[PDB]
DNA sequence: GCCGCATAACTTCGTATAGCATACATTATACGAAGTTATCGCCG
DNA sequence: CGGCGATAACTTCGTATAATGTATGCTATACGAAGTTATGCGGC
């Protein structure tokens, strides 16, 4: 361990920073490396291509994605530039390997998972249902919601929004700008949110954010600075799901409840079958143009065929 | 020749999997390549940037394509790397002018040009024509253009299509399984066209066979048991048909002076698009990624 | 009114996996041409 | 009379130009889990 420490503080001292996320996977890396080697009584600190590839078969008897293993060889690629030694280690063994184990997983035909979408039926089931409460956090929950199934944001940024970014207007529509974009919140969603915020009293600064800590008590406190609880917006999602269904299954899988993704996914492919304009929906998105949008296309009944038919038709 | 026949040869060694296209136009760029370098007095084996960089200058003297100067360029590449030798020709310069002579080309304005459209007017007037033609060797060409006007593939699917593919049903409708894949249907009258096509050939007797065979100046048809790769005929029957409704050919020799084997489908696919209806599903049916090629057959 | 200590909401960590902009690698087309084939023409 | 001439109807080949594909450098995410806080629920 100290050894990875020592050699990581060593590249900071150059000062350069990763993402957190980068820098995290990174010393993780380094980690699982380390230790392997050190299993088999080899130099952990340098390389070697063969030990490198032997390694590689190790984790491909692991079972491992094998993305999971180019994103290894890519840390590791890394280092060396960055350590100075050479980028690319030794590319015959390593194409090889990667070819082999490349084309050895794709002859098992396995796929790149997708999230669950979360249907509009879905979500006038869950509205309907919550209307009826007087609990002030399923009051919030369903608020987030329905802001959600309009906005289709990224969930950090629904979770960064304060509420100095908040307006509203005529029809007790809101607008809502961010970096800069402004969205507007529908007429009678603008009503439920100022149900939650009047009986909240949350956030009466604008400095502090819509949505705040809610105890046990029922008791909300406000907060001047982000929760950052994604991880208990998606056990939101878990309960919900967990209530219009049972619990998680036991296969273990991922993508056995609605995420954070499957309302964006449920209205986009909501918008498909509704057939509104593709650039319309690109630019709302502010998405390049992209076959994930037609992967969301794909799953759809519209096969009609008329061509036939006017053929034999028109006369 | 020879000596290129033994460089390649050894080269070859250290053999390695090419599609037969791929190792066509390979062999056809060591051809220019070992002509321009013996006409050079040069090292043909070994390359050198700044012999890329006058051989490129050449290539732009006789105003080639950028991006089939390109493609020598990737060539020269894949054999350094399947030879074993450095795969990059020594970037910077490579880069720099690779990036000045793009520059220079795009400043031409050129056009990626279109082939050819066939509509089902044309269509129409075309089946006016020649229904009164007792000619078999006629009904299979008819026979074959309104498939392909309804199925709108490539030259290669419809080449491969076999008797024991086919199939037809309810209203007598005729549906065909392709690919590895889709079935697709057949619209009543060109179904009686086929019909007509295939009950006077005889041909294909067994599903194993093909539905178009060869025909006889004796105004005779034999069948295949064997793809006997019509294709390039079935371009011809295309420019035939194109030398009916018109003249010859200008003598400009450019491409796409006639309909071509996009000509079918691009003309369908911009009669939908003037339809305006069904984009994703009827991409789908024609099987396009989402490209710029296609609003540029849908523009105008 | 203190000790016990719970359910709950929340923080953090691990690891297995998914996005994506870009350069340049792999496959196909469009075309003019040489070369085939076997079948009929038909001399006198 | 049946040869070669000529053909239809076809195939293999060489040229130049595009369409198609992907992996690379950097980012963020899904689900379990241990661990954390805390104050309020329970007793006498």
């Amino acid at each position: 361990s100290d050894e990875v420490r020592k050699n990581l503080m060593d590249m900071f001292r150059a000062r350069q920073v990763f993402s957190e996320h980068t820098w995290k996977m990174l010393l993780s890396v380094c980690r699982s490396w380390a230790a392997w080697c050190k299993l088999n009584n080899r130099k952990w600190f340098p390389a070697e291509p063969e030990d490198v590839r032997d390694y590689l078969l190790y984790l491909q008897a692991r079972g491992l994605a094998v993305k999971t293993i180019q994103q290894h060889l890519g840390q590791l690629n890394m280092l060396h530039r960055r350590s100075g030694l050479p980028r690319p280690s030794d590319s015959n063994a390593v194409s090889l390997v990667m070819r082999r184990i490349r084309k050895e997983n794709v002859d098992a035909g396995e796929r790149a998972k997708q999230a669950l979408a979360f249907e509009r039926t879905d979500f006038d089931q869950v509205r309907s249902l919550m209307e009826n409460s007087d609990r002030c956090q399923d009051i919030r929950n369903l608020a987030f919601l329905g802001i959600a199934y309009n906005t289709l944001l990224r969930i950090a940024e629904i979770a960064r929004i304060r509420v100095k970014d908040i307006s509203r207007t005529d029809g007790g529509a809101m607008l809502i700008h961010i970096g800069g974009v402004e969205k507007a919140l529908s007429l009678g969603v603008t009503k439920l949110v100022e149900r939650w915020i009047s009986v909240s009293g949350v956030a009466d600064d604008p400095n502090n954010y819509l949505f705040c800590r809610v105890r046990k008590n029922g008791v909300a406190a406000p907060s001047a600075t982000s929760q950052l609880s994604t991880r208990a917006l998606e056990g939101i999602f878990e309960a919900t799901h967990r209530l219009i269904y049972g619990a998680k299954d036991d296969s273990g899988q991922r993508y056995l409840a609605w995420s954070g993704h499957s309302a964006r996914v449920g209205a986009a492919r909501d918008m498909a079958r509704a057939g509104v304009s593709i650039p319309e929906i690109m630019q709302a998105g502010g998405w390049t143009n992209v076959n994930i949008v037609m992967n969301y296309i794909r799953n759809l009944d519209s096969e009609t065929g008329a061509m036939v038919r006017l053929l034999e038709d028109g006369d």
